[PDB]
């Protein structure tokens, strides 16, 4: 019946597609769900690990229980940038420099998944674009959107190293980073905060919201329902984001014959 497993290796954007509860119950069907849901002879498997790096993927991968699969896909690189880790340089990825930057990380990864498998599909994901980002549970977690460099670096720079490396190895990228849909004015319809000259509560959309203080102890949650477009809280994709995202993992899969 055509089956072949498939380990989808990531962060919170993979992690939340078996724990929808912690989106607040914004979102019914995650990514893997979805691709499955187009692709029924894919079985997938959860490796998805909340609040990651590929730094943290690549320095515990003997240690996460991963398995021989058909096929994998990474989709790691958003929590890199945000926590101002260097990209490096495709001579990272080529040589053993260590887990120290995001191509090394790549290099120790897909090594791991050759000596599961050699035989294995590889499918990488590039991170999508991000809005400013308010944890749904504990709005004190938070960052700012791609809009603005982290640490000196722009998240594009993450999805043009996986681009990179995906080149490099003629291995298949999903560009979630330029995919014409995915654009930072859709991520969510406003932020909910104080007008600072008068301390009344105002729905200012994106860039509007770029300019407006939030103070999580001196404001109510930014994302109510009626904020979610393609996130759901600025990064983390609502039903219409995991859908576009599994629509075009699963045109690389078909394009890999593994409909
Ligand atoms: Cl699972």
């Amino acid at each position: 019946a055509k089956e072949l497993t498939w380990v989808a290796i990531g962060d919170s954007i993979t992690y939340l597609n078996d724990h929808l509860d912690e989106t607040g119950n914004r979102v019914s069907k995650g990514y893997l769900t979805r691709l499955n849901e187009i692709l029924p002879n894919l079985k997938y498997i959860n490796q998805g690990h909340n609040g990651w790096t590929s730094g943290g993927i690549a320095g515990n991968i003997d240690s996460l229980g991963l398995i021989k699969a058909d096929v994998y896909s990474v989709f790691l690189g958003t929590n890199d940038w945000w926590q101002g880790r260097p990209v490096g340089k495709l001579d990272d990825y080529q040589h053993d420099n260590g887990n120290t930057t995001v191509y090394g990380s790549f290099r120790i990864i897909i090594s791991k998944i050759r000596q599961l498998n050699p035989e294995a599909k590889i499918v990488l994901i590039t991170p999508m674009q991000r809005n400013d980002f308010v944890y749904i549970a504990d709005a004190k977690n938070n960052a700012f959107g791609s809009y603005q460099k982290k640490n000196g670096q722009t998240l594009e720079e993450f999805a043009n190293a996986v681009l990179t490396i995906g080149r490099y190895e003629q291995i298949p990228v999903v560009d979630l980073y330029h995919h014409p849909l995915l654009t930072l004015r859709n991520m969510v319809k406003f932020k909910h905060l104080k007008n600072p000259k008068n301390g009344k509560y105002v729905n200012y959309k994106y860039p509007a919201f770029v300019n407006i203080p939030f103070n999580p102890e001196n404001n109510e949650y930014p994302y109510p329902p009626a904020a979610v477009n393609l996130t759901y809280d600025g990064l983390h994709p609502s039903d219409k984001g995991n859908a576009i995202i599994a629509s075009a993992l699963a045109d690389v899969f078909r394009q890999l014959g593994l409909s």
